[PDB]
């Protein structure tokens, strides 16, 4: 029978990730926080890893609220990577994830991209360069050599998202990415399909498209990073936050 799990104790912490006990700008406590107190660079990356492994002969359902930095895509973090990998968080710190052009081989998952990188071909396809808070969502996979590619549903037009805005109101019925908002990542074993929802948008990819094994065991990691884009010294805190304590994960 499946198990549904909630609590920080179910996750190991790797890299530049900590707990912000008493946020001043969000109605929350004990948020998991990435990229804090370190400038952009190769080691500015973090992951939480669910302590038990999952496999794609059974359903999987993960829900977590995330709040993006209210920082432009040339100053803030790279985004969020909800990643399946046969390797652990230290492998992610060494070899990268799913937020750039290359990361750890044969991983895959859902990318909420909030940071522009001049050498990322997908950022060019998605028209990420520009003013405001320009980003995108999509499933991606890393091939056996680590190269990242878009897989599954979407076009540049439909993948696009404004990952934050300059407003504060909580009354307009709209998505505001700097607030806490649910990300749902679901795997339906019956139709071998992954679904991701965020910001009122949906993405779909098959198991085949993600390239993952139908039976091998996988780790699940929630990742962020702020690896840097050049040497100008232009950056902000890159602080990305998730309510890991309030997340739910259903698996078998
Ligand atoms: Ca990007
Ligand atoms: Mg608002
Ligand atoms: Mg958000
Ligand atoms: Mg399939
Ligand atoms: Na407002
Ligand atoms: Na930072």
């Amino acid at each position: 029978p499946p198990t549904t799990v909630k609590g920080r104790d179910n996750y190991d912490f790797y890299g530049r990730v900590d707990i912000e006990s008493n946020p001043t700008d969000l109605n929350a406590t004990n948020l998991t926080r990435y990229n804090y107190g370190q400038p952009p660079g190769t080691t500015t990356a973090g992951a939480v890893q669910f302590k038990n492994q999952v496999s794609f002969d059974k359903d999987f359902d993960f829900n977590i609220r995330v709040a993006n930095n209210r920082q432009s895509n040339t100053t803030g973090a790279d985004g969020w990577g909800f990643m399946f990998s046969k390797k652990d968080g230290d492998d992610f710190l060494k070899n990268g994830g799913i937020l750039r052009e290359k990361g750890t081989p044969s991983a895959a998952g859902f990318r909420i991209d909030t940071g522009y990188y001049n050498n990322d071909p997908l950022d060019k396809i998605q028209k990420q360069a520009g003013q405001g808070y320009r980003g995108y969502g999509t499933f991606v996979k890393n091939d056996s050599q680590g190269n990242t590619s878009k897989v599954g549903s979407g076009t540049p037009s439909t993948d696009f998202l404004n990952y934050a805005d300059n407003t504060t109101n909580d009354l307009d019925g709209k998505f505001h990415g700097q607030k806490l908002n649910n990300v749902n990542l679901k795997y339906n074993a019956s139709n071998q399909t992954f679904t991701a929802t965020y910001a009122g948008k949906t993405w779909t990819a098959t198991l085949s498209e993600l390239g993952l094994s139908p039976t091998d065991s996988y780790n699940f990691l929630v990742t962020s990073s702020q690896y840097g884009n050049g040497n100008s010294g232009t950056y902000a805190s890159g602080v990305m936050r998730a309510d890991l304590d309030g997340a739910t994960l259903t698996y078998t």
